[PDB]
Formats: C-alpha cells, sequence, structure tokens
C-alpha cells in the first residue's frame, strides 16, 4: 500500500480516486484499475498545495501545521473501507502511544461516489471522526438521524429538483411529463421532483422509471408512450444520466419527432456535448443545470510547475509521469518496462490541460475544516498561538458543533453555509443547446440560479415571446358563466362546464345558487331580487276597468237625482225607498271594489280590497230578496240579519287570515306583488253568493208574473238570468290565468252594472226618458 | 493488549466481557474495570473447551481445526470497537499475504450488551462477517433490513412479551394495568406487549413511563396513581429491570397497599431474590418469566480440573486467581504485589462454584456457527475431509445463508431454529413468589412455555379456584334484554343499557327495532307478528248483535204472514202494496248486513258488508219518500230512480276503491283485521242518508195531519222523529272508539227495527192483535 503524508500537528486524511476500480476478478485482490487523472492526481495535489497555503497563511490556525495522510480509494467501496481501518488503527496507535512515529486522524475527505460515502459513513459514525465529501449528492445522506458525521460542500439532488421546479414555475407550465432513470440517483431525484410539484399543482403525466442500459425497442417504446401524452405535455424532466438522455436522443431519431419534444435535465449531460454528439437538429431547445465550476489559479500555478525530478512528494507521481505520457523515465525509480518510447527532457505539462470540475469544491471542503479548526482554537484555547489542553486530543462531538456553524468565502468568493441537515446551499448554471448561424449548436449559457434568485433571459431563448406552448391539460374557462369541474384524473384537467341561469359561480369547481326570488349579477358573482309590479300606470289593460268604474261612479250619481229630489213621486212612494237605498249602497261598494283592487298592495289596503268582495253582492241581493219573499215591521230586519250573515262569516274568515301581502312566484324570474288571497278566503264567500242567487232565482221564476211598480218583477227576472251567467262563469276564468286583480276589476263590476242598467235604470226610463211619470 | 489464542483451519473470534467497565476518566485511557467471573473467563474457558470438543468430535467438520482469538469487550463500546478493528485488520493481512502468521476472522460471537452489539453491527455490516450474540434481547435488532448480520440463539423482548400476553389471555383478563422503565429494554417491550395486547382487547389503563431511578415520592405517585385505577385493573405487568420492581415495593411499603396488587413482570427478577429481599409480604403472589438455564456438567468437569500452572492458555487466568482468591501466587508470571497474602497449594477452585445463567446459550452459537460451517463444507466440498477450492477463502454472504436455514439440538436438546428475522423462538420459564409453611416465599416452578405451549398449573397456584379477581372494566351485561354500548374510553368499559320493547339484541354494541306489526322474541333473536281478530265466537258484545239480528230476522217473517197471505184484504189493498213491500226487502237486507259485517274479512265478504250500509236504509227512504210526496204510472218509478242514484253513488265508490283488507294499528303490540273502510266511503253514503232524513223529516211535518191507511202518516211522523235521533247520534259514537263493526251492527239494525216497530208493527196492530181488520 502507497500513502502520500505531510507532517505536521493535526493529520487530516483524505480518499480519492486515483486509480480506477478494479474488476469483479479483483475484488480480493484488489488489484485497481489504471491512473484517474482527473478524478485523482490533480485532487491529491491540490490539497497538498492548499495545506502547504494554509500553513502559509497566518489567517486561520498561526501555529499549528496542518498535515496530511493521503490514501487511495479506488472508486470502490471495499477499498475505501481498509484504508478508512488503516485510518483508524493509526488514529488508535495514536491514542495508545519499526515505525512508532503516531499520527491522530482528525478529520477525512472524499471519496466522490456517493453510494461509497455511504458505506464510509457508517463506518464514520462509530468513531467520533466527521467527514466532509465533495461529490456525494444523494438526498437520503442528508438524515442525520441516521448520518450524523456526514457534511457536504456541495448540494444535494433535491435542489437540483427545486430549481427545475423553479423554472417551470417561472415559465407557468402545468401538465407537465418527466422520466427518470433506475438507481438512487434518478429515484430520489423524481420523488423529489414530485414532491415539490404538488407543492405548485405542477401536474405529471406518467413517470417512467427506465433502466440505464434499455433495449432500444424499450425505448422505442417509452418514446411512444411519452408522444401518448402529447401535445398536452411538451415538456420532459430528465433527473437522470447522460446515457439516458443519448437513448432517448437515438429513439428520437429512430422515431423521427424530432423538434418537437422540449427535453427538461438535470447535469447528467451539463457540459457532456457526447450526449448530444451528431444529435444537435434534435437536442435543439434543451435546458439543463450544473454547478458553478470556476477555474482556480492556485492549482493552475502550482500543478504546472511540477516535474517528476521534483514532486518525490507524491508516490505515484512517476507512475502516472510514466503511464499518462506512455515514455519510460529509466532515472526515475518508478521505471516500468511497460513504455517503450523513453522520456524527453523537453516534454511539457501544459498540454491538454483540463482540470477537474469539482476542483474548487475540494478547496472549499478543505477550508470548511480549516476555519472549523480555527473556530475550536478561538473557543477552546483563547488568545494562544497553537493548542492547549483542551485541544488535547480533539474527538469529533465539538468538532461537529464548530464545522456545523462555520461561515466564510470560498475559492469562487461563495458564503459557504450550512444548515440543520448540514448542506451547503445550490448554485447553478442554467444553460440551452440554442442553435448557432451554421449548423452547429452548443451550450450556451442563459443565466444561472443560487437559492432560489433565478435571474433568466427570457429573450435569449425563441428570440420572441413565441416560445413554446403552455404545457397544461385544461385552458383557463370562460369565467363569465362557465366553471370548471375536476374529471377525476389530474388536479389540471379540468372540464369547463355552464351554470344553470340562477347559479352563480362561487367555488372554482361549484357554482352555488340563488334562492327563490333572486337571481346572479352580470358577472355571477352573487344574487340579486327580481322587481315586485305596482300595477297602477296607463297600461291599457287595467285602465279599461278604471274608466269602467269610473263609468259605474257617473251612472250612480246619474241615477240619484230622481229619487233623493223626487222623493214624493208616487212611482218611487210604492216602491222600496230603504231597499233600493241599501241596494245602491252595495252597487257603489262594487264600484269601490275596483279602486281597492288595482291600488298599492299594503297592509291596510289588501284588507281594504278583501273585505268588499264579499258584503257587495251579499248586501245588493240581501235586500233582493226580502222584498222578493214578500210577493210587518221586519223590513229592515230581515234583510239586516242576512247582511250580518255575511259580515259574521267575512269577520270569521279574517281572524283565521291576518292581512298579509305575500309575492307571486310564476317563475324563477319574476317575483309579483300579492295580498293574502287564499283559496278559502275565494271559495268562502262564492258560496254564500251562490247560495243566494240560486234562492233569488227560484223566487223571481215564481214571482214573475208582478205587473206591480211598472213591471219590477219583469225587470228583476231579466237582471237575474244574466247574474246566473255573470256568477257562473266568473269561476273558471278566475280558477284560470294569473288575472286575479283583473277579472276582480272586471266582473264584479260588470254585476253591479247590469243590476243598475236592467234594474234601476229600466225603472227611471219612465222617469228620465219618459217625464210623465218622473 | 491481550489475546487468548487458539490456532486451528478456522479462527472464529469472540468479544466477552472480562473486565468490568471502565469509568468516565478512562474513556480515553482504555483503563477497563475489575476481571468479571461469571460473564467473564467462565465463557472464555467455555469457549476453549467446546472448540476443543468440537475439534475432538469428527461428526462436523472432520478434519478442520476451529481455532479461536478470544478479546476482551469490556462490557463498554469503544474498547469492543477497538478489538473489532483488530479483528478486521487480522483479516485485511490474512487477505494480503516479526509476527507474520495470517489468520482470517471468519466469525465472531458477542458481546453481551445489545446496547454494544448494536454497535459493533454497524461496523460488521460492512466486512461481509456474521456475527451471533447470546444476550442481547433488543427486538429492534431483529430487523434485517438495518442488521442484515446479526444473528442470535436468544429469543427478543417480543417473544417475552408474547408470554406475558399469552398468561393473560389464558386467565381471562381484560382490564389490567402495566408499567415500564425508561429505556430500550423498557420501551421496545411495553410496545410489544401493547401490540399484541390489541389483538386480544386486552385493555390497558395507563403505561407509566417512570426512570430506572426515579424518587422515592415519584414511586409514590406513581403507585397512587395505579391505585386510581384499582379495583378495576389489579394485574400489574412491568416488562421492566429489577431496581424498578424494588422501587415498587418499596412504594408499597411506604404506601402500605401490600396484599392487593398483582405484579407481573419480565425477567428484571427471574430469580433476583435480592429485588423481594425483605420484601416478602409484599411480593406475594408475583409471576415473572425466565429462560431455561440448564446446567451442563461439560464445562463442569471441564471448569473444576483447571490450575494455574497448568493454564497457560488463558493469559488472564493467573490474573484471575491473583485478584478472585485476594491471594499472591509469587511463583506465577502474574505476580502481583497488590495482594499481601500468598496462595496455598492447597487452595481449591469448587468452593462457591456458580456458574453463568447464560451458559448454554455460548455453547449453542458456537454449535450454531460449527454447524454452520458444517453445512458450508457438505455444500461446497462433497465427500471431501478438509476444505476444497470452494472454501478458499469464505466470505459470509452464502455463510449468511448457511447459517439462517441451519438446525440441531443444542446442549439442552433444544431445536434450535432461526426464522426469517434470524431468531431462536421463546423457550421460558415460569414461576411464582408462592409463600411457604414459614415465612420464607421463594420462586417456585409453576410451570414453563416454549413457543405457544403454556404448560400451567392452575390448582398451584391461590390452592383453590378463589383467584384474584378478573381485572375488568365491564361485567357481562344480561345479554336476554340489556346490551352493551361504548363509552368512549376503551374497548372494555361497556355500559350495561336496556333496548326497547320492539327492539332484538342484532349488535354486541346496538339493537335493530322491529318493524310495525313485529315485536321480538323471549331472546331477543329476530321479530314475532301479533296474531289479528277473526271476530266470531261466543263474545259478550257482538253476540248481542247476532242475537238482535236474529229477532229482526223473526219478526220480519212474524209480519210476512199477514199481508203476503192477506193480500185481498181492503186495509192493504189501499196501503202501497209494492212501496212497502220494497221497504220491507230495504229492512231485510239491512238485517243482513249485521251478518256480512261480523263475519271473516276476505276479499268478497268485505265488498258485501260495504255493499249494504249505503243501500239499505236508502231503498227503505226511497219508497218512503215517494208515498210522502203524493200526499200516476210513475209510483215504481220515482223511488226506482231514488235507489238508482245511491246504486250509481256506491259503484262510484268502489270504482275508486277496490275491496281491500287492512289491519288496524292501535299499538305497537296490537295488529287488528279490517276492511277497506276509508272516511270518504263513510261520509259518502251518510251524505245521502241526511239528505234523504231531512226531506223527510220536512214532508211528515207538513203531512202529519193525514188519517189514511188507520192512522199511517202519525205512525210515519212518529218513526221519523226516533229516526232523525238514531242517525244523528250515530256520527260521534262512530267515529270515537274503535267500534267499527260493533257500532255498524248495532244502530243499523236498531235504525230497521225502529222502522218496523213503529211503521208495520203498528199496521199489524189493528190485524193480528185485532182480528176486526186482518
Ligand atoms: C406565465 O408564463 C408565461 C411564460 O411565457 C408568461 O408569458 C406569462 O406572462 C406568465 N403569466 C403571468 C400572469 O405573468
Ligand atoms: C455567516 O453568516 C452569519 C449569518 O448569516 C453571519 O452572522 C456571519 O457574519 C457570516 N460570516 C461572515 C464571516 O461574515
Ligand atoms: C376462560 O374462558 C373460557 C371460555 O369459556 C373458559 O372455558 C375458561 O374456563 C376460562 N378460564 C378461566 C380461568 O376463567
Ligand atoms: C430442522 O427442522 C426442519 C424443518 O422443521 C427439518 O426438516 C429438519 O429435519 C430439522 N433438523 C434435524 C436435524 O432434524
Amino acid at each position: 500500500r502507497v500513502v502520500a503524508h505531510m507532517p505536521g500537528d493535526i493529520i487530516i486524511g483524505a480518499l480519492f480516486s486515483v486509480h480506477h476500480q478494479p474488476t469483479v476478478d479483483k475484488v480480493h485482490e484488489r488489484k485497481c484499475g489504471a491512473v484517474r487523472e482527473q478524478y485523482g492526481i490533480q485532487r491529491v495535489e491540490a490539497m497538498l498545495h492548499t495545506l502547504e497555503r494554509i500553513n502559509s497563511d497566518p489567517t486561520l490556525l498561526p501555529n499549528i501545521t496542518l498535515g496530511c495522510e493521503i490514501r487511495d480509494s479506488c472508486w470502490h467501496s471495499a477499498v475505501a473501507l481498509e484504508q478508512s481501518i488503516e485510518f483508524i488503527r493509526d488514529s488508535l496507535i495514536s491514542s495508545e502511544e519499526s515505525f512508532r512515529s503516531k499520527k491522530p486522524i482528525v478529520g477525512v475527505i472524499g471519496p466522490g461516489s456517493s453510494s461509497v460515502a455511504i458505506q464510509v459513513q457508517n463506518l464514520l459514525q462509530l468513531f467520533n471522526i466527521p467527514q466532509i465529501a465533495y461529490s456525494a449528492t444523494s438526498m437520503d445522506l442528508s438524515d442525520k438521524t441516521l448520518f450524523k458525521y456526514f457534511m457536504r460542500v456541495v448540494p444535494s439532488d433535491a435542489q437540483q429538483a427545486r430549481a427545475m421546479v423553479d423554472i417551470v414555475k417561472r415559465y407557468n407550465w402545468t401538465y407537465v411529463s418527466a422520466v427518470h432513470t433506475e438507481g438512487n440517483y434518478g429515484e430520489s431525484g423524481m420523488e423529489a421532483f414530485k414532491d415539490m410539484s404538488a407543492k405548485e399543482g405542477i401536474c405529471i403525466a406518467h413517470s417512467y422509471k427506465i433502466y440505464s442500459n434499455a433495449g432500444e425497442q424499450s425505448f422505442d417504446k417509452l418514446l411512444k408512450k411519452l408522444t401518448s401524452h402529447l401535445p398536452k405535455a411538451r415538456v420532459v424532466a430528465c433527473f437522470c444520466e447522460g446515457m439516458t438522455v443519448r437513448g432517448l436522443l437515438m429513439a428520437m431519431r429512430r422515431l423521427g419527432l424530432a423538434g418537437e419534444f422540449l427535453l427538461l435535465g438535470s447535469d447528467g449531460w451539463a457540459d457532456r456535448y457526447d450526449v448530444t454528439d451528431g444529435y444537435q437538429r434534435e437536442a435543439v431547445g434543451g435546458i439543463t443545470i450544473k454547478l458553478q465550476s470556476p477555474d482556480v489559479k492556485w492549482f493552475d500555478d502550482y500543478y504546472l510547475k511540477l516535474r517528476p525530478e521534483t514532486n518525490h512528494r507524491n508516490p505515484w507521481f512517476q507512475e502516472f509521469w510514466q503511464h499518462r505520457f506512455q515514455c519510460r523515465l529509466e532515472g526515475f525509480p518508478q521505471e516500468n518496462s511497460k513504455y517503450n518510447k523513453t522520456c524527453n527532457s523537453s516534454l511539457t505539462l501544459k498540454t491538454h490541460h483540463v482540470q477537474d470540475s469539482k476542483m474548487g469544491f475540494v478547496i472549499n471542503a478543505i477550508y470548511s475544516m480549516a476555519y472549523g479548526l480555527h473556530n475550536m482554537q478561538m473557543s477552546l484555547c483563547p488568545g494562544y498561538a497553537g493548542l492547549c489542553d483542551a485541544m488535547k486530543p480533539i474527538d469529533g462531538r465539538k468538532l461537529l458543533e464548530s464545522l456545523m456553524k462555520t461561515n466564510f468565502t470560498g475559492v469562487s468568493g461563495d458564503t459557504i453555509l450550512f444548515d440543520e441537515n448540514g448542506d451547503s446551499p445550490g448554485r447553478y448554471e442554467i444553460m440551452n443547446f440554442k442553435e448557432m448561424g451554421k449548423d452547429y449548436f452548443d451550450y450556451i449559457n442563459v443565466g444561472s440560479w443560487d437559492n432560489g434568485e433565478l435571474k433568466m433571459d427570457d429573450d435569449e431563448v425563441w428570440s420572441k415571446k413565441s416560445n413554446i406552448i403552455r404545457s397544461v391539460c385544461s385552458e383557463p374557462c370562460e369565467k363569465g358563466q362557465i366553471k370548471v369541474i375536476r374529471k377525476g384524473e389530474v388536479s389540471c384537467c379540468w372540464t369547463c362546464t355552464p351554470c344553470k341561469e340562477n347559479e352563480y359561480v362561487f367555488d372554482e369547481y361549484t357554482c352555488k345558487a340563488c334562492q327563490l326570488g333572486s337571481w346572479p349579477t352580470d358577472d355571477l358573482t352573487g344574487c340579486d331580487l327580481i322587481p315586485v309590479q305596482y300595477l297602477r300606470w296607463g297600461d291599457p289593460e287595467p285602465i279599461a276597468a278604471v274608466v269602467f268604474a269610473c263609468l259605474g261612479l257617473l251612472a250612480t250619481l246619474f241615477v240619484t237625482v230622481v229619487f233623493i229630489i223626487y222623493r214624493d213621486t208616487p212611482v218611487v212612494k210604492s216602491s222600496s225607498r230603504e231597499l233600493c237605498y241599501i241596494i245602491l249602497a252595495g252597487i257603489c261598494l262594487g264600484y269601490l271594489c275596483t279602486f281597492c283592487l288595482i291600488a298599492k298592495p299594503k297592509q291596510i289596503y289588501c284588507y281594504l280590497q278583501r273585505i268588499g268582495i264579499g258584503l257587495s253582492p251579499a248586501m245588493s241581493y240581501s235586500a233582493l230578496v226580502t222584498k222578493t219573499n214578500r210577493i210587518a215591521c221586519a223590513q229592515l230586519v230581515i234583510a239586516f240579519i242576512l247582511i250580518c250573515i255575511q259580515l259574521g262569516i267575512i269577520v270569521a274568515l279574517f281572524i283565521m287570515e291576518p292581512p298579509d301581502i305575500m309575492h307571486d312566484y310564476p317563475s324563477i324570474r319574476e317575483v309579483y306583488l300579492i295580498c293574502n288571497t287564499t283559496n278559502l278566503g275565494v271559495v268562502t264567500p262564492l258560496g254564500y253568493n251562490g247560495l243566494l242567487i240560486l234562492s233569488c232565482t227560484f223566487y223571481a221564476f215564481k214571482t214573475r208574473n208582478v205587473p206591480a211598480n211598472f213591471n219590477e218583477a219583469k225587470y228583476i227576472a231579466f237582471t237575474m238570468y244574466t247574474t246566473c251567467i255573470i256568477w257562473l262563469a266568473f269561476v273558471p276564468i278566475y280558477f284560470g290565468s294569473n288575472y286575479k286583480i283583473i277579472t276582480m276589476c272586471f266582473s264584479v263590476s260588470l254585476s253591479a252594472t247590469v243590476a243598475l242598467g236592467c234594474m234601476f235604470v229600466p225603472k227611471v226610463y219612465i222617469i228620465l226618458a219618459k217625464p210623465e211619470r218622473n
């Protein structure tokens, strides 16, 4: 086993993926693969020069030299576990005390794979050793109930899903499709995405849990299933890997459905143009995310000046010079005979210098542990250059307490701050694969994201407002009368359903209905009451009844001259001078019933309208049948008792029925203004009227041969044969249409006008028209 | 560091609590405590002699020597973790390859504490090393989703709670109280107990989460809160430790409430008479549980023959001889000067030989790994004495597969079988602290439990059937009429609520009600229909109507002699000979209405009863008013038309009302048998009868001065003044009580009998009684 070592006071180890992973036949022999350049030796020399800088910077840890013990991880779980066993036994022999030098391992950094770091944490919890990673992105590692000693200077995939939710939230897109690859990277990220999409109502058609190496027929079936949701969903969010997006683009070329689907993605194709290699006509318009990766000139100047004759601190730098430049440095102690060519002295290092994209994150973690130890020194050893007895030795409980509450500016100047879950906030970059002038598109920048701060250039993409259409299931309905209704599939496939004419829009998926006599406004906001009728205007239908009542009241005073002044003429002396007066008064009240009925409906006017309908034919017929019965001192008594019968009947009716003003409801849009007119109160005086008129007809048919009072009985019979038709035809016309005022003002005045013009007008025809018997 | 080592082919380590646990000032210096005799060196020598026996037994692993590497655990988590780091680096240097001997650690046994084994498993999962414990009882360790490489030859606390549920289930106890101490032993066991008690409806008053070192005032408050549930709950189940039970007994002595509470417990006071030390008057009757602990003579014979001059294999046996017998063996290499006295040569070892109670479980785990390796040898190296290339090397995946499906007989002969959770089933012992003849009680055996097999001696405890009363909230209710009802607190505090007289017991907490005309049986099982009345017996109330109808039918033929035979006498020649015949026929039908009404209600009999009630006074009165009107060829026509009027009326009634047989419901317990008798069908013939009788009375009052037919009109008027009272008083008596058959059979026959005896009997009084005008 090899180790790169730095001496010092506090030694902080690391696990870097120097070699490639071993195969299935090397899991027991631990034969690691070839040396990985970017993830490996670059991070090693970066940590070496970073601790050389931190030992040379007296701002933090002034009289404390921070050494290191760099051991390989080989990208595999078991080898990293073996080197962590080496770390912990070095810590234990330092605690207890050939190679008697002690080295208490305090912290350790790495490795890259989250599937390996999740194994390393289960070893490091037991030993009070905190560990800060730089490439683990799995969100289950945030659970410090299980993973207490795991901290990250990188954001999780949950904050990738957060930004993927936020960019859709900014673009007002609701019914979208989203796929994800199999594994802990895809599944957890899609779970966080669908958990945060429900906070904005963003619908998901169907998640397609595809595999990392699915077949071309399987990818074509997934593309057909995605097209089955089109055109209702256009944006496809793939929290997935780069080979997933490459297989989807292979399916888009093999299906020929390019230029339609919008492909949102995670950092699997962040700068990976090899995913869109040769697929630039199909990949256009896609939006991905990427961590901010600034290039640090510190490691550049510290790394381009390295030579194998100088860099003897790294025990595999000479092997890296041997294998990576494919030459045989025979003077080097790592002189391998596998390379046939020799190493020239002018063989430079600046050729193809492409450093790690995650280079700044390693230095961020190193400075995180550095300022954590500086906070420990400032908290426990106040005003001291080195370390006092409170830091002799150092366990990880108060070290975790110090690292949890740290804050500084990194190599990018980023304010590195740790939450309660021990995670740095996300600071991403947003790009587009927009087409250039020629047929060569690139991942061009369209802005960035930082913890909610979503700086975007909407004018950059589509070059206008003519974007991809809003991926939504239901359009917004016509909110004046039509309302939405859920079908039962998603929260955005609403159905534009109109509501009733008496139902206003109250809820977003329901209409409340107005009550009887109420109907909504023009915006379906509330309700409005329909107005009622005053029933007194120049309306041509009741004005005939008004003119007819005026003619009756004029004819009353026309008749009233030739017997009140002529009260001594023997034509009227033999006639009944009180009974005909009572009959004329009843006819006058029957004329006044027209004015009492066609008026304003009030608490007194309805009672004054309803008191006369029973009485005015009754007192007109009572004196008539009283005079008819005698065909010697009860002449004003029998008719008075017959009037008092109907008086008692109408008083007993009005005791049971108080005067009320109701509203007739012929429909939902018409509200009238009626009185307290019940069927009992209609029929009960009609029964007494029918009892009077049949007895009067039976008496007139018997006494129709009385010539007295200048043919009085003939005129009586001629009046009664007309009234027996009128008071019989009154019933169906009143019980038919809604003319309960109009027919009432017509027919009662008509009956009184007949009882005038066929009884009293022929009685004065031999008086006024014939002045011989005035 | 020290280690006890056995050479061999397959080396299986162990972690035994040899020393006592270090203090708070020795967690960094690892200064372990004094040597623990029972849990420590006894288990060490047991494993040494057990592997010596297994190497000498050619039944399993014939040409394989099973060595060991015994390292201390010191009862503390960190020291056991350090020695496990030593184990895994020994495994790694054996995998890779001064002291160049390799030793691949395959399995490891222990330690005792579950709180330490839960730390050791998080280290051993990462390395494919299975581990079998012998004292860990925590039930969260059964979760092999998290704890895949942890197996037990001991049952969990869940199977303690299972037996504590089962003994209560056998004793039919429902509303009990249960307390538990704080910690993972008490809390998980109480959670499993309350989870399994809900499978039997066993109520729990309130769990009292007390602490291990609660105050005496706190224990008195807990005792008062437990007495607050008394006497409704008597048995107290304490899945707790021994100091908990000792504190509860201190509270019982300080409160003086002894001799009442039943104390069920776990193995915290299994053989711990120090809990009940001096508390034997208060602790009587309590039931605890204990694992079966047989004494193995193998370790006895292998351990009593040990000497420090011989046992040089154990590197701390000489220190155990130094400290445990408090003498200074100066010739021994562990000659400590702390002991002033010297070691005699006759100083024996058999004095106070009290071995471990869990001694057999260690040997069970050793034989479990032995037969697992034997199953591996039989599965991978068939017919081979040693090990083939399939067992070179050996990881723990297929070793776990072999250990999961093992079965053998242990040192006690117990069939050790592992479930899907990797746990041995429980095989307990049940004891009681029953009083002896003197005042010295002991933990006497009352049976055992083995995976459901609950062998108990009920005659042993209480010496009779007079036991502790069943701890229940509600007694079983009187199930004849009274039903239970839940109050809303527990599933056993039911309230004995009676139900209605028409409601039968259907549910255990609800009564279903019978319908109208139905009422339950004597056991409230279903419903029963009430019988109806036939209304024809020797009942004294309708038999008067029957005798009266017979007298009427006799008087009909009494009258029918003196005018049918005497059809030429001029007394009856001037009288109406057809009209009086029609009247007599109507009286005969009115007499027949009594027989038609008081009969069996059928579809024809109800119609025949209801056809005559309208017709029989109508045809009797029609000829009467027809003869009365003439006071010349329509004499049989006018009365016929008046009969046909009522005929048409009753046909129009029976068209609207078909003949139906209904059931009168005067109450919920009485169902009668009536016909289709509606109020319309009652009033409508009564109106025609009233129209007839008033016209007949008005005609008789005018024609009461007609002396013809030997004073006929006087008898007519005298009949009519009686019928005007009868047919007017018929209405309230019929509209009052439930005599709709009785009054109908009375009054119609009474009216016909009056119309006979005041009209025709005086008409024949001058015929039969006076034979001069026969
Ligand atoms: C919703 O997002 C679209 C994105 O193109 C934008 O044009 C529109 O103005 C947004 N709606 C509102 C109300 O801002
Ligand atoms: C880190 O953040 C906290 C709160 O956000 C602030 O009080 C502190 O000053 C910051 N650290 C530095 C070095 O500014
Ligand atoms: C428990 O209940 C069963 C059910 O009837 C009964 O047979 C048994 O005798 C009961 N046991 C005791 C101890 O009451
Ligand atoms: C162990 O149990 C299984 C099933 O219960 C049985 O088939 C097997 O024979 C048993 N082992 C022995 C040694 O009897």
